[PDB]
């Protein structure tokens, strides 16, 4: 694929913004995102599966890459729908957030500061929906390649194959919108250190489901095996 | 400072390779690895004094910036040193440690083995120690950048001028190795995206410290800033 075309495979690949499911003619918080993130992971298969080279790896691999980046794609999710909005967070249309709707939970204002941070951090780089898709394929090939034989060295080189060719995408986006090359690597960099920090989110917010001791919060790898390992009947 | 004058900064700078204190005549692991790290952060904070731009900030950012960060920089020294000893890590050139010697402490061969899997990507990227001093100064102003007014736009700001410069380090080596511009671009991000690695595994460690309900294992901000704020009457 050419750069303009890995971008747009990245742009039509898009999952579409749900909805939170309340009444909204009715006067919780824990339950609806909950209720909304489970609903977005289905979608995530379906991206993921439209992730250039993502389909080439073995089911096993793949299951182990959404195993590790699934909450890490979700935030980057909201914090790039939240860009727009000063000091809230838009976890759906109908529920936009701020921080003082948050201390209602133990543990959430804390998580809500730092996506609100990363959210702020987004807007002054004025980050572009094409860089976006591409820094969340990124998560979703870098995240889980840590914890993978002759087949898992070929899977490894085709990950890191697939991320140099995001990187040149990156790049080339930014050379077609005027950058000097100076400012290409700097602007390469500080998206990639961003990656760091949503790392540290989705680390909080692993801790946090664990400590719900709920049996199907986080999604088992068995869950993840079953919705990734499709049939052709359709 | 031009690029070669950063990298002349930050290799002088370094911190020494610390002995574990043990007698080796005689015949335990969590005691050992406490009191080494222990050593290593009076050593970190004289490194980190000495990072270009570091001590330009306000004490409480500089102490903020380390409290972030102090695990990352251990964890990084530690996959550095343990690169050329495959499987093994070298957390002191006497306390040379396989995985099958971290069973003997609950989750510690968990941690033990994403140590070993970052060491085997270092060594297969074949990292260059000046690489490696730009690397860990990015964790140092990188790591808690997005946790801090006037004067905190000032920080935030200088933080920024000084990681760029450090980018701008990291593509000047690669330049004077003889690598082209996209093996430049591909082998910054390769570098970049170990770091959220790293950011991941220090999260999972101070989980375990956390959970070892120790009073001073975790250092506070209280010792951070006094062991910062240090007078000049020396
Ligand atoms: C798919 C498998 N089962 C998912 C079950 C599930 C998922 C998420 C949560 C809530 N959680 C866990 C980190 C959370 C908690 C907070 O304070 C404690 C603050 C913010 C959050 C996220 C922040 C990102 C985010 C993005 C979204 O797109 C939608 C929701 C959220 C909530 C509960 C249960
Ligand atoms: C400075 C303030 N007080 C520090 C007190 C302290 C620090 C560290 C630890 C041990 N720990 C915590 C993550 C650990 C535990 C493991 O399994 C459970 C495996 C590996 C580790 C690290 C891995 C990196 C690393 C690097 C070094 O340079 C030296 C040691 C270590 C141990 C205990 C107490």
């Amino acid at each position: 694929l050419t750069a303009d075309q890995m971008v747009s495979a990245l742009l039509d690949a898009e999952p579409p913004i749900l909805y939170s499911e309340y009444d909204p003619t009715r006067p919780s918080m824990m339950g609806l995102l909950t209720n909304l993130a489970d609903r977005e992971l289905v979608h995530m298969i379906n991206w993921a599966k439209r992730v250039p080279g993502f389909v080439d790896l073995t089911l096993h691999d793949q299951v182990h890459l959404l195993e590790s980046a699934w909450l890490e794609i979700l935030m980057i999710g909201l914090v790039w729908r939240s860009m727009e909005h000063p000091g809230k967070l838009l976890f759906a249309p109908n529920l936009l957030l701020d921080r003082n709707q948050g201390k209602s939970v133990e543990g959430m204002v804390e998580i809500f500061d730092m996506l609100l941070a990363t959210s702020s951090r987004f807007r002054m780089m004025n980050l572009q929906g094409e860089e976006f898709v591409c820094l969340k394929s990124i998560i979703l090939l870098n995240s889980g390649v840590y914890t993978f034989t002759l087949k898992s060295l070929e899977e490894k080189d085709h990950i890191h194959r697939v991320l140099d060719k995001i990187t040149d995408t990156l790049i080339h986006l930014m050379a077609k919108a005027g950058l000097t090359l100076q400012q290409q690597h700097q602007r390469l960099a500080q998206l990639l250190l961003i990656l760091s920090h949503i790392r540290h989110m989705s680390n909080k917010g692993m801790e946090h489901l664990y400590s719900m001791k709920s049996k199907n919060v986080v999604p088992s790898y068995d869950l993840l095996l079953e919705m990734l390992d499709a049939h052709r009947l359709h």
